[PDB]
């Protein structure tokens, strides 16, 4: 076979305790290359002659190149040798070491498992496994505290058309006054955009990480919203950006002063000095040239040790989670420390990085718990949206992901639709709402915690930024009600059916024509199949189904009891139709 | 071409900063699959109307399967985003990326490297970079304090054929009075094996991690070797356990003696009481079946600071370097706060893990400086010792295994022959001189620090444990003069030429018939052509040198002079005779 395609590597994705005694392994190999995977294992001190644990590996799923193969080695010694059986489509067979491939056992070596240590085991917040995160950009939620509003605020109106300078009055305190909606929706947590002291509109450039801005409230406001939403369920969530400061900073505004004579020069990153000048700079920013945002040295302890202690302070506020701005551009090891003091503080803070690109690195279990998938969108917005993909070029786009970095974080990455930084879905549906919809369906029976973009819960639209930053719809004659309600349910769904919250993934179906996608949610004794039909068309398909899995289902969204017959599950669905199959146990 | 073979990372020995501006990419590929491997980049927040900058990478070598290509990438910014551009045999253009491959630049996405920290650039000590160690087994190399020699000592004769419980005396005082004869050899460090107190003849077991063993010396007897060696150039490794204890260790005594009673119950892996018996174990330690050695959990706060204790005390007597057992059995935070600890006290200070399989989760730069080549030794013990494998199986293990970690490791990485734990080279060659010469010669030539094991380097042969441990022969009579001389005069080119101690590594000539291999060490523009001819015969090969590196060069073992033509060296090489061709620059 092809033996320069296979891969596995005894660390990152590929292998990782999920336990204190178990090793989850995983095999890359060419797509069809190979049909059986084994894995021989053994404690590593144990007699070469002795007789080694068998394990299979099933295809966890394949992508457009690759196939993946999983198995879960068990272990007691809390350390493991083995190496693997790779059995082809002739039949012929191999083994994979360290050493390298033969055919003999032998000269294949070895991968090893040097130790597992409970504190290197991926864990995140229980509650975070299985909770729904809603995007609040204060400015344009709820106006609540017409007095904290900046000066030159337009009226809040439903046919506004925002520009990069609009202004509406959105706080805190309207945030609290709206909770009862948030809370009818179903959300278990807000994502707070940037909402410290700064003088810009997009406050990104922080001036004081101490203080809540003005225009949106203070201490005390915070502290109550805080309570009020813990009430009803609801966990806040801040934006934290350590990698770069305001031009406004207290400790920047004293280096722009004394200059070298500050003890605060090296919390930046300067050159030719004095500092300052026009459009020009000495010092490092944000991206190219923004002088108003002073790149934060966060490799000096003195650097460190604030923004830790900006963390501490917060922490006390009662917020349960930090979503890291720009983290990637900060060195791991003060990430590391970081996630440290979070956890001590509180076991259940969730960190959330946000990284365009392959994560991996701060996905290893010590760094953050997840990061934003971009991934997931890009995936929905040409499969849903624009229709460049077809249903198998996503199912490979979802499925190589998946791969990418290991359970913990696979499960728990962010799944959103769009962002202030990006157009609504619904504008990228093109104003259809059954894609919208179907999207929506999946989104909220898919891996990973669901996050909604407000507004789109009501059918809110929108051009890229700034058009995407429109001010929330509140007249329910002015609102997609029915919309609201098929979120709702989809909400309920997913904490009625565990298999949608803690359970794995693997495609169940993809036509490449008719443009069905299919995958099941597998937990335990339980089971459930989602189905859709990604067509303004009629259509009808058929599904494997062993009895192994059950031979009826229930479509927990219209209550209609489907029957299997031998191995196979007729459906009809009607266009852009989704259905949620539901076993039974 | 297999584009399933390709592979590549932002991170690990695959994408890494060799300086705060510079990093350094590596592509992998099926061995002949890539003809070509270009890199197109710019800065990570650059236009995509903007020009992208290139670097060509060159087949930095090729094992047994695969293509390596390495490219240095120049980023000012520091924020670099790049992509592949791959040519196989029939020219085809492919482009490699984050997102895929395509024959479309856009449409295969970009790698991306976050930002270049300079406190994430992997460094180590300049010293390190161009020293010999010399392991000591001190209880067989010197006793020059009889006062402490164990009743039962035997007689220092040449003929002494040890047992596995045997004595010699053997003690520190030894290591000083001998430093003249070491400072003549040439070495720069001593690395010695557990020198702690300890009830065994091993010394693994631990029981004061805070004094000499009475039968070798005391703190008074100790730090005369460190300034006496220091004041010959000569640094002190030591060698410490922080895996596990011994079974008398200060804390493991009140808990053999105080079930759960025991103020030290969480230092250790205690399942059950009683706490033990004569082949039983209710606790963990190493291996199976070890009573003696009672693994600590290093995981504990208390238990990782009294060891950071140990370090600190050692420390200030005046170490300079650790070498650490079973390094691969304690977790990564553990290794990460030790070395940033141990690099407080003296940027200088050396840490080398034991590791028998791939270590790269150890060599990323935060944790250990280098480990064991063992797969150097493993690649030299059949290619001059028993003959196993040819040239080119030769040059393909070296080839891989270089390509395991970044360059900065693989360039410290300890290329021991033998060691305490097995037999001696010579014996490994059945007592041939010359074969044993030429390894030498390599390990004496080729990346990596040179581990010289006492007595080797004037003959000292041996069968593997306990015959490894023969009483050192200090006779000269009866030594091998001839060989020590030979020693020197390598370590002293090792000093004198550059590219040997701080340059890179590519084949220059593999031959599987006449089985001669020749590599090259270059830095900057200078070059050390080594060849070497592993055969009984007078062969004479053909090397390919473009007019471009030079035209002549010098064989500074010989003095002769030789010349190339029109892009072609022709050398006549003897019998197993090793050539150092430099090209003058
Ligand atoms: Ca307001
Ligand atoms: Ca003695």
């Amino acid at each position: 076979m092809l033996l320069e395609a296979i891969f596995h590597e005894a660390k990152g994705s590929y292998a990782y305790p999920i336990s204190e005694t178990q090793l989850r392994v995983r095999l890359r190999a060419k797509k069809g290359d190979v049909v059986r995977c084994e894995v021989l294992y053994a404690d590593r001190y144990a007699s070469p002659e002795e007789e080694l644990a068998h394990a299979l590996a099933g295809k966890a799923g394949s992508d457009e190149r690759f196939d993946y193969f999983e198995a879960l080695l068990e272990c007691s010694t809390k350390r493991v040798k083995y190496v693997f059986l790779l059995t082809g489509p002739q039949g012929e067979a191999v083994y994979f070491g360290e050493t390298g491939f033969s055919a003999e056992r032998s000269k294949a070596g070895v991968f090893q498992y040097a130790y597992i240590h409970r504190s290197e085991v991926f864990t995140t917040p229980e509650w975070a496994k299985e909770a729904v995160i809603y995007q609040i950009f204060p400015e344009r939620f709820a106006n609540g505290d017409p007095s904290n509003d900046p000066p030159g605020t337009e009226q809040w109106a439903k046919d506004a058309r925002p520009r990069h300078d609009s202004f509406y009055g959105g706080d805190l305190k309207g945030v609290i006054d709206r909770l009862p909606y948030l809370e009818e929706l179903g959300v278990t947590a807000l994502y707070f955009t940037p909402i410290f002291a700064s003088p810009s509109h997009h406050k990104y450039d922080t001036a004081d990480y101490l203080a809540i801005d003005p225009q949106f409230g203070d201490l005390p406001t915070f502290r109550r919203l805080v309570d009020e939403a813990h009430r009803r369920g609801i966990k806040i969530i801040l934006d934290a950006v350590f990698n770069h400061a305001g031009d406004q900073f207290f400790a920047f505004r004293d280096v722009l002063q004394k200059g070298e004579q500050s003890r605060y020069k090296d919390w930046f990153f300067i050159e030719d000095f004095p500092v300052s000048k026009t459009s020009r700079t000495n010092y490092e920013t944000f991206a190219v040239q923004v002088p108003a945002m002073p790149k934060l040295r966060t490799e000096n302890p003195e650097v460190k040790e604030y923004l830790f202690d900006v963390a501490r302070f917060w922490m006390e506020q009662g917020i349960d989670g930090w979503r890291l701005d720009v983290a990637n551009e900060v060195d791991h090891a003060f990430w590391r420390e970081f996630r440290r003091l979070v956890k001590s503080l509180n076991p259940d803070a969730l960190i959330v990085g946000e990284i365009w690109h392959d994560a991996s690195g701060w996905l290893m279990g010590d760094q953050f718990d997840s990061v934003m998938n971009y991934l997931f969108r890009e995936s929905v917005i040409r499969f849903f949206a624009t229709g460049e993909i077809h249903a198998e070029r996503f199912d490979a786009e979802l499925t190589r992901a998946r791969m990418l970095y290991p359970e913990q974080a696979a499960q728990g990455l962010w799944n959103l639709l769009d962002s202030h930084d990006t157009e609504r879905f619904l504008t990228s549906c093109g104003g259809n709402e059954a894609k919208f919809r179907l999207a929506v369906l999946f989104q909220m029976t898919y891996l990973g915690t669901p996050l909604i973009y407000y507004g789109d819960e009501i059918g809110m639209a929108g051009a890229t930024d700034p058009d995407c930053k429109r001010p929330m719809i509140w007249e329910e004659k002015e609102q997609n009600r029915g919309l609201f309600e098929f979120y709702k349910e989809l909400i309920r769904l997913r904490h009625r059916l565990a298999s949608l919250t803690r359970g794995n993934v693997r495609s169940w179906h993809a036509d490449k024509q008719a443009n069905l996608y299919a995958f099941v949610r597998t937990v335990q004794d339980q089971h459930v199949g989602v189905v859709l039909n990604n067509r303004g068309e009629k259509q009808t398909v058929l599904l494997q189904v062993p009895e192994s899995g059950g031979k009826t289902w229930l479509d927990c969204l219209t209550g209609e009891e489907v029957h299997g017959k031998q191995g196979q599950l007729k459906l009809t669905l009607r266009p852009y139709q989704g259905m949620i199959l539901w076993n039974g146990r």
